């Protein structure tokens, strides 16, 4: 499943519904802590409407924990995220993925 760990606390109120515009800033690591995605790199915030289903499952259950404003470090386990198949050439069969994740805000 997924495991989330604050970093930096949001308001404790405001948790996204289905339906809603996530807008997050986040940065992608392997087990090992390389990196292999970044929207920090590109300067340029990440945003998926929840439960369509356009980001790994991990993230449809780790964000909807989440408030506004708040940052939080996401384990997610192969099952959640890009299975056995993985993605040859960036992500590994079998990967556990840990995301730094900040929501910034609602749309
Ligand atoms: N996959």
């Amino acid at each position: 499943g997924v495991q989330v760990e604050t970093i930096s606390p949001g308001d404790g109120r405001t948790f996204p519904k289905r339906g809603q515009t996530c807008v997050v800033h986040y940065t992608g690591m392997l087990e090992d802590g390389k990196k292999f995605d970044s929207s920090r790199d590109r300067n340029k915030p990440f945003k998926f409407m929840l439960g369509k289903q356009e980001v790994i499952r991990g993230w449809e259950e780790g964000v909807a924990q989440m408030s506004v404003g708040q940052r939080a470090k996401l384990t997610i386990s192969p099952d959640y995220a890009y299975g056995a198949t993985g993605h040859p050439g960036i992500i590994p069969p079998h990967a556990t993925l840990v995301f730094d994740v900040e929501l910034l805000k609602l749309e």
